[PDB]
């Protein structure tokens, strides 16, 4: 009963932390909004929390090491909430808020917030590397990964309640008690809709506040850190450990994307019904990870062994996505002749069409467009549409030029807004990749917790923080803020139309050819995990050669 109030307080913590996290993503753009502030500024902001998370993330393991550590977690904890709290005082030292079509037929106080984040980054480094090695030093023969899992299952309460209020204070205005709200006249659809950004951060570090009162009342360094380098096994996890969370970052930080522009489904089928039958899964699968390894009294190779079966039976999953594939999509002018008469092998300098040949118009113009005949035309000028139907319910465009079809006269040449959907056939196999994905989540959330299980056990009883910090660290740093860097990069080879901006000539991408976009993703993920998987293969049979 000891361990079991210490093993309290670290649940609270942890979400915290969760919470924390979601918090600060949930409310960027209103900042960008309300401060008039750039984009690489914004950049930069965002950033901040890696940089006081990074620098501190090993003297804080190697040296908090023996000092008390239930006062380290709650220090950290407070420092947490108290630099959660100063990036809410701009709202209240500046001022009010001041600030308060295109159909187109043919025609013929930031330093606040970025100290703020930088205080909880360098505030939450205490406690994974303690707390853990601290659950691990006082426990039983084998609770300490049932333990670890019900900590990873409880933790998933912060993103419920973030996602909950986040949206609730995201329809406020924001000078809201100060300013009678019957004079208002922007509304949340607006461009210029700022909303409550500030009453985000008051519950988050409250929270942290709260949740660190319990804590209170429960020449070296350089030979201790050359000592675990040195070490083959401890190398050679990390590596792998590496290669295969980067692999999960791409995957969850592009599936969305990759769903819209594959299947179809317009980021809100796809998006708010899936994650609330996506999250219990992986607590089940958490909880179930912990629990079989402590029921079966699994040692250093048997828990190798089952990570191992669980990797590899994860990736016999992965592969099926290869053989759901849909056909490209079709739209006149980008791939094929502005007339639907033949084909093009450039996706660049497309010529105009005799049909389109009157109606100068912007090519650089991308609209939605879909008339009857299934093809796709850019802009409802460069379809010949010379006819609207008022701001109604959307303007079918009528007696087009190019929208005309051979067999097609005797009937209504109108073409409604938004691509014409793909067949039933696509949508078929949009669910049976749903079904994939869930079952693939589930056998990959299921060895979640032997990493640190592992690295507990092969290294010394006295270096368990100073390990699973520099794990942690090197995570974060090569897995975390590179992973989404390269996978963007390598991604955006496939694009075929560019939304040149004022400056930039590439503001963002309007389509993406589907096929190489599937064989870029899908294989990079692939590469990676074998290339883990190899790693810890040759790990086990290290292993079992050693003892
Ligand atoms: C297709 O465009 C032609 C030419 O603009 C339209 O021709 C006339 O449109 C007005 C109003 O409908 C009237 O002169 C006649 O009803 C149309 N016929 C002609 C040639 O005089 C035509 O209406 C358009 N498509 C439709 C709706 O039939
Ligand atoms: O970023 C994430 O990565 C994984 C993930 C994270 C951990 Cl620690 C783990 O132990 C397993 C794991 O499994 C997957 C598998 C995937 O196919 C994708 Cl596409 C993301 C994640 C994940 C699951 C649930 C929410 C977010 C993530
Ligand atoms: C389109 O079809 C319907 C029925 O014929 C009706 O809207 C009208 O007669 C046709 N012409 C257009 C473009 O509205």
């Amino acid at each position: 009963n000891g361990l079991k109030m210490f093993l309290a307080a670290l649940s609270l913590s942890f979400i915290a932390k969760t919470l924390g996290a979601i918090i600060m993503k949930s409310s960027i753009i209103h900042i960008e909004r309300r401060f008039e502030i750039s984009s690489s500024l914004v950049g930069f902001i965002d950033g901040s929390f890696e940089i006081g998370n990074l620098l501190v993330i090993v003297f804080v393991s190697y040296f908090g090491s023996k000092l008390h550590r239930p006062k380290l977690i709650g220090i950290g904890c407070f420092i947490m909430g108290i630099g959660g709290v100063l990036t809410a005082l701009p709202h209240f030292f500046m001022g009010y808020y001041r600030y308060s079509s295109t159909l187109s037929t043919c025609l013929i106080m930031w330093i606040y917030v970025f100290m703020g984040n930088m205080l909880r980054g360098i505030g939450e480094t205490p406690i994974v590397p303690l707390g853990l090695s601290y659950i691990d030093d006082f426990a039983k023969e084998g609770h300490s990964s049932l333990y670890l899992g019900i900590l990873n299952a409880i933790a998933m309460i912060g993103p419920i309640i973030g996602f909950t209020l986040g949206s609730l204070f995201s329809k406020m205005y924001v000078d809201i008690g100060y300013v009678d709200l019957s004079t208002i006249r922007i509304t949340p659809t607006d461009s210029r809709w700022v909303g409550a950004w500030w009453l985000n951060f008051l519950v988050s570090g409250l929270f942290s506040i709260i949740s660190s009162i319990p804590f209170f009342f429960l020449t070296g360094f350089f030979q201790s850190f050359k000592s675990i380098l040195t070490n083959p096994l401890y190398v050679m996890f990390v590596l792998l450990t590496l290669l295969q969370v980067s692999s999960y970052i791409g995957a969850f930080t592009y599936v969305f994307k990759y769903v819209e522009q594959q299947y179809g489904q317009p980021s809100s089928k796809a998006n708010i019904l899936l994650g609330v039958i996506t999250i219990p899964i992986f607590a089940s699968g958490m909880f179930l990870g912990g629990y079989i390894i402590k029921k079966f009294k699994l040692n250093t190779v048997g828990i190798a062994k089952f990570s191992c079966f669980t990797a590899v039976m994860s990736l016999s999953f992965y592969l099926l996505y290869f053989f759901i594939l849909c056909e490209n999509k079709s739209v006149a002018g980008l791939t094929m002749t502005y007339d639907g008469n033949n084909p093009v092998t450039s996706h660049r300098d497309v010529p105009l069409s005799y049909c389109n040949s009157d109606c100068n118009c912007d090519e650089s113009q991308w609209e939605p467009v879909c008339g009857n005949n299934g093809i796709t035309y850019i802009s409802p000028c460069l379809a010949g549409c010379k006819s609207s139907s008022g701001n109604k319910k959307p303007i079918v465009f009528y007696n087009c030029s190019c929208l005309e079809v051979t067999g097609l006269q005797n009937r209504n040449y109108s073409a409604h807004l938004g691509e014409c959907p793909r067949d039933d056939a696509c949508t078929r196999k949009f669910y049976f990749f749903v079904a994939i994905q869930v079952l693939n989540l589930f056998f990959s959330a299921l060895g979640g917790t032997s990493h640190v299980m592992l690295i507990v056990k092969i290294v010394q009883p006295e270096l368990k923080s100073l390990a699973l910090g520099f794990h942690s660290m090197v995570i974060r740093a090569l897995g975390g803020i590179l992973a989404p860097i390269y996978f963007g990069a390598l991604i955006d080879t496939t694009c075929i139309k560019w939304s040149t901006n004022n400056c930039g000539t590439r503001g963002s991408c309007r389509t993406y050819n589907s096929t190489s976009f599937s064989r870029v993703y899908l294989g990079l993920s692939s590469m990676l995990r074998v290339s883990s998987l190899v790693l810890y293969i040759i790990l086990i049979y290290a292993m079992k050669k050693k003892y």
